[PDB]
């Protein structure tokens, strides 16, 4: 007759993290969209002739 | 010739077991829809971050 504190609730319990990161996020996408352009310092400026 | 009908039209027979395990039972199917996850305890507890 143990008190249901000491019972299958946590007494008679194992832990497990089979759910653990296994909902992923949608797949990365933005490469084929958009191109990298580096950068060194506060801005960036472009110029073009015409 | 004459001989009473319990005894030779008993046993004027050959037993054969063709029909045993005639048909078969449903295929086991729960591996695709279900993990197997043993457990070593009363319950398992499951925890996953967010």
């Amino acid at each position: 007759a143990i008190i249901t504190p000491a019972l299958i609730s946590a007494l008679k319990t194992s832990f497990q993290k089979h759910f653990q990161d296994a909902l992923a996020t949608a797949p990365s996408t933005y490469l084929q969209v958009a191109t990298v352009i580096p950068s060194t310092t506060a801005s960036n400026t472009y110029g073009w002739l015409g």
